[PDB]
């Protein structure tokens, strides 16, 4: 293959990148991305050095600095888009081509050459430029000069010699991995198709192929649809995402070219989608709990990513056979029509929109997220939906960082990995509307937080240290989930507390037990930290109201519940004081990433929370959460012994679900809760139906060879359905021991006859 094959690469590239083939005749929303391409454009233009012997291309844009060089390059391939996207106002400007022309000229020469060795972050070198300088050559392949060509493909050639690889020399080159490997690539592969190098081209697209071969450990896709990146922090939703956008764009250019993209596991890739991306998208936004240190960025928000997501995903499903591409359709129809709080449309570029315009021409219905339980044992991430909600419960283990800060970014994060409680609900806005600004960092919802404050990158950056706790993990059975955390608290305060959640079709039970810590600091729990944005939402109880003024912090009493006007229903499962305030918070987006702005940001919120004191011994906490609860169902919550609990201390958490007729159980030591029973740390739900028994097991440390269970209910004489070898002990009672090696936390069901 030759010179005919890389114009028609280039070609495609271009179409790809501009939508100058698909903007519809008048348009509104092709106009309104036309208009936002214009005024981005002129910007850039409005910032040019117009100056003779300039020593930067644009004059709020230092080219000493790597963050500000990159943006340089970005802006460049963002005017050479424009110039070539028919009805921009730009578009076939021979003196915008002519400015565009000279910045990377002298961005080459005074900076970005196969001259010069790195400084700063080594992203801007080999990720940043490379990415926009491509799109640059290539988008004014029919204007620049070889001697251009040459000196702009020389300059990549010499910061990323192989993709496969990353650093700069002097620091000793590794594996790239995951969306660092997508990057690196198809920077590679934008600068062959420029530079007609079929060799770079050919080893760059091999090297997509180790993204989505499933791993056990490190960086990448697991096999319960778990994405990793940087180890320790579970990034379905950022760097998940730039991974699935670089495969969507780069398998979509190639396909039925000599450069196809032709490996078969390209499979597992696909499987993830619905694997691995949809369980995390919540009408439209990627969650907070997925997406690591980018909660701290005002304007890459879940939003903003999970509208790349379905970018991606309607890009990626032209291509698939006709029953796959319909499901992604029908699932990308969904978190659109149910997000009319940032409808992806607003501010979409020309491409995207083109992408949800042809989604939208099918016809394709949309698709509800699906109610129950998604469990993510890798990265220490459950998911559960009920009619309006969806909660996301975030851990931290021996194998999961507390969290990630790193560039400036999420410095204060450090509680965020402490068992929260994200509820998602139709408040749309709970996350986004300048929660991470304003929120505060030592009481998020659901936590368990020893009030001693902690430092800016306390446990250092980059999720280099883990908590040495005992055990996170979870499993499920039908409608009710048992997740268990055992907290050890960050920046060594010595806080320890066993943290588990028992979550059924709408409700939450919430149960902690064995609570202590070294710091003489009190230690709180969370029941919520709710976003009323500008609202006055009432805090209903038995006695009427509580928490009338803001910035006086109020003690419940003894009805024990209490609503909250717009969410739903809280209520305390024992005889501990639950104090509510509700406050009014400041903070700036520069509060919490470097680069946020400065404008302060002003936000209103319900801290509902449970103080242990000072030294608690054994401290404990039992309370649920009830989201989209009236007041009148609010109020029953507690009557009936609907959710009873059976067990709350040190050895085991249980409780049963009266109407579901299920019961669930975390167990941190040999021991029984009620009648069931377990010889070492387990999750477990358990149902009758009659003469049969049905169980769902998970053996949470990842390390146990087996797990043996001590069977409600009476006994039990053989095994319907599922792995397992029944028994009876000394006391007559049946036992079911299981072969965990191996499992990774994954979940065993089983099923009993009487
Ligand atoms: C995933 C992540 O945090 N990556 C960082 C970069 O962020 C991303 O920008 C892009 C992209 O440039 O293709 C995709 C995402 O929307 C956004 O998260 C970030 O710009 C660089 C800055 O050095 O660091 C990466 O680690
Ligand atoms: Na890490």
């Amino acid at each position: 293959p030759g010179a005919a094959e890389f114009a028609a690469l280039r070609n495609r590239w271009v179409d790809q990148i501009t939508g100058r083939n698909v903007i519809q005749a008048g348009d509104p929303d092709f106009a309104k991305a036309i208009t936002a391409l214009n005024n981005k454009a002129a910007d850039s233009l409005a910032k040019l050095d117009a100056a003779a012997g300039r020593t930067s291309v644009f004059t709020d844009l230092s080219l000493a600095k790597d963050a500000e060089m990159v943006t340089t390059y970005t802006r460049l391939s963002q005017l050479a888009t424009a110039w070539a996207t028919p009805t921009a106002a730009v578009f076939g400007d021979a003196a915008v081509l002519a400015a565009i022309k000279a910045g990377l000229a002298d961005a080459n020469t005074l900076c970005y050459n196969d001259r010069k060795e790195e400084v700063g972050n080594w992203w801007s070198w080999e990720i940043g430029v490379p990415r926009a300088l491509a799109d640059a050559m290539v988008l004014l392949h029919a204007e620049l000069s070889a001697a251009e060509r040459t000196a702009y493909c020389a300059a990549i050639d010499h910061f990323v010699p192989d993709p496969w690889l990353q650093f700069p020399p002097k620091r000793g080159k590794i594996t790239s991995v995951g969306a660092n490997r997508v990057d690196l690539c198809q920077g590679i592969i934008i600068r062959s198709l420029a530079g007609e190098d079929p060799t770079k081209l050919n080893h760059a697209v091999a090297g997509l192929s180790q993204v989505w071969q499933y791993v056990t450990s490190g960086d990448g896709i697991f096999r319960d649809g778990s994405f990793i990146q940087h180890s320790t922090t579970p990034y379905t939703g950022s760097y998940g995402v730039v991974l699935l956008t670089g495969l969507s764009k780069l398998f979509s250019l190639l396909g039925g070219t000599a450069f196809e993209v032709s490996d078969p596991t390209r499979s597992i890739f696909f499987d993830a989608v619905e694997g691995s991306f949809a369980p995390v998208m919540i009408n439209g936004a990627m969650a907070d709990a997925v997406r690591g240190r980018s909660i701290s960025r005002e304007a890459n928000t879940g939003y903003d990513l999970g509208a790349s997501a379905i970018e991606a995903i309607l890009l990626l499903a032209r291509a698939m056979d006709p029953a796959t591409a319909a499901r992604w359709r029908g699932l990308c129809a969904g978190w659109i029509a149910r997000d009319t709080y940032r409808p992806i449309l607003n501010s979409a570029s020309v491409p995207r929109t083109a992408l949800v315009k042809q989604l939208e021409a099918t016809g394709v219905a949309p698709v509800a997220e699906a109610t129950g339980h998604k469990l993510f044992p890798a990265m220490d991430r459950t998911m559960h939906r009920g009619p309006g909600w969806a909660l996301s419960l975030a851990l931290s283990s021996n194998r999961i960082a507390w969290y990630e800060c790193g560039n400036g970014e999420n410095n204060r994060g450090y509680h965020t990995g402490s068992g929260m409680t994200y509820f998602y609900t139709s408040d749309l806005g709970q996350y986004d509307d300048a929660f991470w600004a304003t929120a505060n960092y030592n009481r998020l919802p659901g936590i368990t937080v020893d009030t001693t404050p902690l430092p800016d990158k306390v446990e250092g950056q980059w999720g280099a240290a883990v908590p040495a706790d005992e055990w996170s993990g979870a499993t499920a059975l039908g409608e009710v989930a048992a997740v268990g955390q055992h907290l050890v608290g960050p920046g060594r305060t010595g806080l320890t507390a066993r943290k588990s959640w028992f979550v059924s079709g709408d409700v939450t039970v919430c149960l902690g037990a064995d609570i202590s810590t070294a710091s003489g600091a009190k230690v709180e729990t969370i029941v919520d930290h709710r976003n009323l944005h500008q609202g006055s939402n009432t805090l209903t109880t038995a006695a009427g109201t509580i928490a009338g003024t803001a910035g006086t912090v109020e003690v419940l009493g003894d009805g024990r519940w209490v609503h909250l006007e717009g969410f739903g229903g809280y209520a305390m499962l024992d005889d501990s004081p639950l104090h509510v305030l509700r406050e009014t918070r400041s903070g700036s987006w520069s509060g919490v990433n470097i680069n946020g702005s400065a404008t302060v940001q002003q936000r209103n919120f319900a801290t509902l929370y449970v103080n242990h004191g000072v030294g608690p011994v054994a401290g404990s906490y039992a309370y649920m959460v009830a989201p989209g609860a009236s007041v009148d169902l609010t109020r029953k919550l507690l009557e009936g012994n609907k959710y009873s609990v059976i067990r709350n201390d040190a050895t085991a958490q249980s409780v049963e679900f009266k109407t579901a007729k299920t019961t669930a159980a975390t167990f941190w030591k040999p021991g029984m809760a009620g009648d069931l029973g377990a010889s070492g740390p387990a999750c477990v739900v358990f149902s009758r139906h009659g003469n049969e028994l049905s169980l769902a097991v998970s053996e949470p440390t990842q390390k146990a060879a087996g797990l043996t269970l001590t069977l409600p209910e009476g006994t039990w004489s053989s095994v319907l359905e599922g792995a397992g070898t029944l028994g009876t002990d000394a006391d007559g009672r049946s036992t079911l021991t299981l072969d965990t090696t191996g499992l990774s936390g994954k979940t065993k069901l089983i099923k009993l006859k009487r």
